[PDB]
């Protein structure tokens, strides 16, 4: 049993909602929380940006020494740094942008850091401003994530539409 309330389930082990990541963190306090990261860990716009923007900037303060120290992630990879306010840790992944003309298939990849974490708060990776078919991600969650996660979609015609294709 755990504190998250008002998912539809859609699986075994895979849950959505239509929520503000950032107030769905807030309350719950997750043990992990996912960002849609880049690899320059850059927190600009998107879910990145509102997640930094919920930590008065300190996640970009302590992305930007990651980076000094260790360089760039890699499409499809992830690293694990501190949750602020928000949760214990964020999971930071990096989905294909396809904005940037990344490969579709590092998706599945993206996903598969998920399974190192047994519960997660999480959004479609590579959606929104990633450019990516969130109805494609959703499927590939599903077919990828082995451990629990649930999933906010901020847009409540996009949740809608997303339960409403699943298959
Ligand atoms: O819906 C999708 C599909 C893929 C990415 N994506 N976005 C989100 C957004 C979100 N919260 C949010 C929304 C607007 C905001 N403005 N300022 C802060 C802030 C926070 N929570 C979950 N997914």
């Amino acid at each position: 049993v755990n504190s998250f309330s008002g998912y539809l389930k859609l699986t075994d082990n895979v849950y959505i909602k239509n929520a503000d990541i950032v107030e769905e963190a807030k309350k719950v306090k997750p043990t992990v929380v996912v960002n849609a990261a880049n690899v320059y860990l850059k927190h600009g716009g998107g879910v990145a940006g509102a997640l930094n923007k919920a930590t008065n900037n300190a996640m970009q303060v302590e992305s930007d020494d990651y980076i000094a120290t260790n360089g760039p992630l890699k499409v499809g990879g992830s690293c694990v740094l501190s949750g602020h306010n928000l949760a214990k840790h964020c999971l930071h992944v990096v989905g294909p942008n396809v904005n940037k003309g990344e490969d579709i298939q590092l998706l599945k990849s993206a996903y598969e850091n998920f399974n190192q974490h047994e519960v997660l708060l999480a959004p479609l990776l590579s959606a929104g401003i990633f450019g990516a078919d969130p109805i494609h991600s959703l499927r590939v969650c599903v077919d990828t994530v082995r451990t629990n996660v649930y999933l906010a979609v901020f847009d409540k015609n996009l949740y809608d539409k997303l339960v409403s294709s699943f298959l």
